[PDB]
């Protein structure tokens, strides 16, 4: 698949239950390290295998390139392809991750694509996934069902009419963090080249799911994905899946809080 870097992992030998694909830019080593030290640490979660990989492209900067080659050598958990890693190539990045699942890890029961400034509660997500009994053509997160493209030309999410010419976006899930059964990766990759491109990755995946007739569903009767962020409490964070707007220091403090308070009960 023209991959420059691949993780040493055999999904055939050890079918992972949950694969996390974390998008971050080259300079966000602090983010990736905070994640490797917290929700990204690989482990058995109720006897299910959790794997974590970081999605990177390439950069002009020779310094950053070397940093990243060193990071890959030292951690063996980077997935890389040769595309200029910038905000407006995030769709390539996402399709890279999806391609990886399709070519090298089709045995993953579930896959989560997430941002770097996130708290992810893998234990509770594992619990909700086992409860859901939806093992194929499954896709969830924070549902965005009737979104209008941003036409303000200076907004970070601006798309012109020629980039996306219709009034509404298909249904999609916030790219802060979305989860799908592993089969979905193959289907999305298969259709990706026949779907109109758009530089917003979560919208693009929504276009593919719509072409595949894969409908978005809520993970649980209570909201569990929070792109807007949350006021922190140990008891709320024990009963959510994902929370955005979390910088590395904060991520570590919250992780420490959840450790310090383990074993205490919450109403
Ligand atoms: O490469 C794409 C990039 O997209 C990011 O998602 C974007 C947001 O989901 C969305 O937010 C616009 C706006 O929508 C309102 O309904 C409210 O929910 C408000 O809070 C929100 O800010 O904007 C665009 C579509 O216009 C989406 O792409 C995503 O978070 C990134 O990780 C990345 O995937
Ligand atoms: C997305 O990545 C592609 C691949 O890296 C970029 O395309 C290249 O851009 C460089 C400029 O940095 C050119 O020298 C190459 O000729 C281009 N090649 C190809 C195959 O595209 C593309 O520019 C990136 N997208 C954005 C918006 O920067
Ligand atoms: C997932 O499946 C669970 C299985 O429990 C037993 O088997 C299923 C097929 C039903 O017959 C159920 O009534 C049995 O107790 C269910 O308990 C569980 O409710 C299912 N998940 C959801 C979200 O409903
Ligand atoms: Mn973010």
């Amino acid at each position: 698949g023209n991959f420059l870097k691949l993780p040493d992992t055999d999904c055939r030998q050890t079918p992972p239950f949950l694969v996390l694909l974390v998008t971050s830019s080259h300079k966000q080593l602090a983010e990736r390290m905070a994640i490797r030290q917290t929700w990204g640490k690989e482990r058995m979660v109720k006897g299910k295998q959790l794997k974590t990989f970081f999605l990177l492209g390439t950069t002009s900067s020779a310094a950053e390139t070397k940093e990243v080659d060193q990071e890959s050598q030292r951690h063996g958990d980077i997935i890389q392809k040769d595309f200029l890693d910038v905000y407006y190539n995030l769709t390539l990045k996402t399709m890279m991750g999806i391609e990886w699942v399709h070519r090298f890890c089709p045995q993953a029961a579930f896959v989560m694509k997430t941002d770097s400034d996130m708290f992810i509660n893998v234990d509770y997500l594992t619990e909700l996934l086992l409860k859901k009994n939806r093992t194929t053509r499954f896709f969830t997160g924070f549902l965005k069902l009737n979104e209008f493209p941003i036409r303000q030309p200076f907004s970070k999410w601006f798309v012109s009419k020629s980039e996306y010419p219709w009034d509404r976006y298909p249904p999609f899930c916030s790219g802060t963090g979305y989860v799908f059964s592993g089969d979905v990766a193959s289907q999305v990759y298969n259709v990706s080249k026949s779907v109109p491109y758009i530089k917003l990755e979560d919208v693009f995946v929504g276009l593919c799911l719509e072409r595949l007739n894969i409908r978005l569903e809520e993970l649980h009767s209570q909201p569990t994905f929070f792109p807007g962020g949350l006021r922190f409490s140990v008891c709320l964070f024990r009963r959510i899946v994902a929370c955005h707007f979390i910088k590395p220091r904060t991520l570590l403090d919250y992780w420490q809080a959840l450790e310090n308070s383990r074993g205490e009960d919450c109403p």
